[PDB]
């Protein structure tokens, strides 16, 4: 997989995440079609392939996703979702930032969260 | 494939084929080195894919290499090596524009070229 994605379409491809997130559940995040919507949004693109963008997100973004500033119920519900463990630090990052406690299952999935 | 190419970049592939054409072979063409060799050359593409690129000029524009502003001589022997047919009226606008009667096989393979 030769894939060399912008800095500035990661930031892109985050912002459509974050501006998304009262309409985006797990299994949609990860059709092609959320991205498409992307790639339709801005022209000037020599090369759009929404499976390219999914893959790019899948491979090397989904990790970053507790850090990323959004919604955090939504945030939560996603990587509960699509089983994302948070490991100790992710955990008590997102407590001291988003202010949330996760209560985790035994392999690290979200499996609940209480404010503050 | 879910790619789009604009009409930019297709120009651009094509001018990167054209002005490669003294090192052009059949194999080096269709070899995901000679786009990302491409795709090296201008920073500021969000999405920089060589199979990607490959895949399409393979697939949408290596029907249309015999028109195309090139070195007849190089144009031709990609023709042959890599068995792409030529119509009667391909063989003809060649012949009137590039200035070489083409010899084919039946099945409509280049054999070789003679000047006029
Ligand atoms: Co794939
Ligand atoms: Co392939």
């Amino acid at each position: 997989s030769d894939v060399e994605i912008s800095d500035s379409f990661e930031k892109a491809m985050w912002n459509h995440v974050s501006q998304n997130a009262a309409r985006l559940t797990g299994k949609f995040l990860m059709t092609e079609q959320f991205w498409a919507e992307l790639l339709q949004s801005q022209p000037n693109i020599p090369i759009k392939s929404a499976h390219i963008v999914l893959h790019h997100f899948n491979e090397m973004m989904l990790e970053n996703l507790w850090k990323q500033a959004m919604d955090p119920d939504a945030k939560l519900q996603i990587l509960k979702d699509l089983s994302v463990p948070l490991s100790y630090h992710q955990r008590k990052w997102i407590l001291d930032n988003d202010r949330l406690d996760v209560a985790l299952s035994l392999d690290g999935y979200v499996v609940s969260w209480d404010i503050v």
